[PDB]
């Protein structure tokens, strides 16, 4: 295990960096901002302590790095000249766990980080360095993809609700599977529900409802007791349903035709929109995000999938072929760079739709510069 | 000292309760689910410790409170009967500092809770700073506007770069001499730069030394030392300044002619239009993006502020008659709703440039409809 790293060009910072050589717990020693901001994207869940004893490197940039993405999936702890609490000090909003003295007792200062060293270490133990497999990581494996898997796992136990986010199309949906089979209710029951349409009528139906639900009906929420339920795109849900929503994150309960009985659900939410401009515009629920924005999940677009959109590829053809009965086998070296120049406003979907149509055209074994524009 | 809350039906929990009762904490248990976020209104800054001994909390309700907004203003801690590999074990994605075994370790438990005992009382030190009526709201009361105050009080003590955005002339400048009036850094200087018509030029002198002769030029940053420099309208900016742009997003250095000195300075962006399409275009760099998009504020257009429209009239009239005098005083109830039909595109600077006009036109003390189209 390498989970430790401080970051100041203050290489000589003695008083405190050998009591962990000679201790068994090592270092990582940044003196940039650039290089730790990358460094602490590849390390995910770890202990990173930044030295501010004026020891010349921003504040804006500082408090930056440290909530750019690096929340939950980094503790933060500060090394602060024994003088320097008083101005800027507001950067424990980012509550930093603790802070660092001058006056270094060579024994207690273990006892701040190896109660928190080992409250990392549980979580690093039960699975130890990983970042591929899990069924073949469901659809790709980047790079992104293995920060994704790793976030994946390490939220996934936690039955609290999680906000699901990226572009239409990137599999969203997909993701809410992945997180359930960590869940553990994995066997229980899952239900994923495309809010796009539903409207005011059925939605309503699958929690109290008009005096329709024609016999039987049991609500979603009561058949996805103990299981898992998705809400594609929540944030086109109508306010009248975003209450009703509200209501069951406190209670649980939901009116059936025998009975209105109350079950456990753990809830999952996708969206696409910018989300902010919803809070404010009031058209969302403020509260119920809160219920919502608990855990959030950053689901990649065309950023950086370059070796994804070669390997995304091959798997489609695999299963689309087979399944229709094609000739067509394998892809072209110029249809490759091609593919990857692509935007890709609908990602994986269109990347998924795309192909599937091009199967059916193309009377050959190897595919060419055919209209993969549209 | 008064910071103590424990959350369940601690009844037997005695072999560790009344031990911090008399050594000084001054506690109050809470055992139902909608008491303790009420009190932990009230409580402020303080330790909560939630026990987990598989009794009763919905594990996600539990996740919530913890960052629904107790986040500066409380410090989670855990108690647990002694568990393993489970989903429960995955809670230290909440952050929560230490656990808590059964079997009471004596007078050693303080230590634990004693690491952040300093870390408390810094969190009651800068927590109040309450708003002295609100500032007079700044700018309207209605809906949007309200939670808007409520979202630029929580974001502004974070140091960190915010991307303001909103329609055009809807007052991008004003919200961001709110959070620099909001920051710990007040009091220091701020810098706005409605750039545009600037030309690839100034940008330079504003990051280097143009000249040789004695000095002749001193740039925004340093003059926004410990201060906040805002870029109106960023994304038109050309490529090649972006780049030194992100320079002191990393590295926080700026060459002047008595020395190349660092500065800092918390930068806040703003953005009318739509950067989603400079990204695709490739012609905002995604890179520096990130480091903007920080975290996003989004000013409402006309959306839902048609109820603010009547105050910002109301006021506008007080101000610029006082200002030049002026006999318009009372508006009449006439042309008030003639003003809601409007679309206004700029919303806001629409409505101050015409009012302007207006006064400077209306020979009536109220007036009446009169142009009031453009």
């Amino acid at each position: 295990s390498v989970p430790g790293s401080l970051v100041v060009v203050g290489g000589t910072y003695e008083p405190w960096l050998p009591v962990l050589e000679k201790v068994g717990w090592r270092c990582t020693q940044v003196a940039d901002l650039r290089k730790p901001d990358a460094l602490f994207v590849e390390t995910g869940p770890c202990i990173g302590i930044v030295d501010l004893s004026h020891d010349e490197f921003s504040l804006n940039g500082i408090a930056n790095l440290v909530s750019s993405h690096k929340q939950v999936r980094w503790l933060a702890f500060i090394r602060e000249a024994q003088l320097s609490s008083d101005t800027i000090c507001q950067f424990i909003v980012n509550f930093c766990i603790d802070f660092f003295t001058a006056p270094i007792p060579d024994a207690q200062l273990l006892s701040t980080i190896g109660h928190q060293l080992g409250m990392l270490k549980l979580e690093k133990k039960v699975w130890p360095h990983f970042g591929s497999a899990g069924n073949m990581g469901l659809i790709g494996e980047s790079m992104p993809m293995k920060r994704l898997r790793d976030q994946i796992k390490r939220i996934g136990p936690t039955d609290v609700s999680i906000l699901i986010y990226g572009e239409s199309g990137t599999g969203k949906e997909t993701v809410a599977k992945a997180i359930h089979k960590t869940s553990s209710r994995a066997q229980k029951p899952f239900i994923s529900v495309n809010c796009r349409a539903m409207s005011e009528k059925r939605l309503e139906s699958e929690l109290f409802g008009l005096g329709e639900t024609e016999e039987g009906q049991q609500p979603f929420l009561l058949q996805a007791d103990g299981g898992t339920l998705l809400l594609n795109d929540i944030l086109t849900l109508p306010k009248s349903q975003q209450l009703n929503l509200l209501r069951f994150l406190q209670e649980g309960t939901v009116e059936t035709r025998q009975g209105v009985r109350a079950v456990d659900v753990r809830i999952l939410a996708a969206n696409s929109s910018d989300i902010e401009k919803a809070l404010i515009d009031g058209d969302f629920n403020e509260e119920l995000y809160h219920y919502i924005n608990v855990l959030r999940i950053n689901v990649p677009s065309l950023k950086e999938r370059a070796s994804d959109i070669v390997l995304l590829a091959k798997h489609f053809l695999q299963e689309y072929s087979k399944e229709y009965n094609a000739q067509a086998r394998s892809f072209s070296d110029d249809a490759v760079r091609g593919l990857t120049r692509y935007h890709w406003p609908g990602n994986v979907r269109e990347l998924m739709n795309q192909i599937k149509r091009v199967v059916l055209m193309s009377d050959t074994v190897v595919l060419d510069e055919s209209q993969l524009d549209l």
